């Protein structure tokens, strides 16, 4: 609870929120992600990627050429502040971490990289 | 142009045109899709699939439902008045129709039944 958080991401390519704040007192923050539905990943795979704002668009247009094998995320992106693994139908992840990456004052994203889904799949996330 | 329209899917699940107008003299109306971009079927398929405002939403959900290897399509699915197959980046299909399947005044909708992808891929047909 409190400096963890959960997110579905479902067949009709969307996220169950579109803002998480965390909050100053949190040492860590969790990300628990799930994906309801029946779909497999190849066709609607979701995973939760965090940046800021700025750099957004610059994760998903390398995510995306990166490819499924990468997981849409090119590998040690240091834009990406903390990203779960890409879950299909049925499967669960989470990823824990310091909530010394994220300062006060500035815009994050939380999204999705699998290719056309940020067009749906996105977030803020602030630290309040 | 002359009873036919060429039209586009892109990796940006956007249609280039959204409002299709068929005319009443057409004996055949004929859609001509194309998919410029670089990502494959399984991740950004695109098809033209047109039906009546109302059957649209029973076509996008049992369209979903059928699998990939269905082209996301219920076969012989009494509500499709046409369809392209499912296709992908350098690909093309089309289709060619007859207009007495269309009455005045009523409203359809050309749509990709793809997953996720209508909500952004959809437009209006009519009969003028
Ligand atoms: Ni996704
Ligand atoms: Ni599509």
């Amino acid at each position: 609870a409190e400096c963890s958080v959960d997110i579905q991401g479902n067949d009709q390519m969307q996220f169950n929120t579109n803002a998480i704040t965390v909050d100053k007192s949190c040492k860590q923050f969790t990300v628990n992600l799930s994906h309801p539905g029946n779909l497999p990943k190849n066709v609607m795979g979701h995973n939760m990627v965090l940046s800021t704002a700025a750099d957004m668009q610059g994760v998903v247009t390398d995510g995306m050429a990166s490819g499924l094998d990468k997981d849409y995320l090119k590998p040690d992106d240091s834009r990406v502040i903390a990203h779960t693994k890409l879950i299909g139908s049925g499967e669960k992840d989470s990823v824990t971490f310091d909530v010394s990456k994220l300062k006060e004052g500035e815009q994050y994203m939380f999204f999705c990289t699998f290719p056309g889904h940020s067009a749906l799949m996105k977030g803020t996330l602030t630290l309040k």
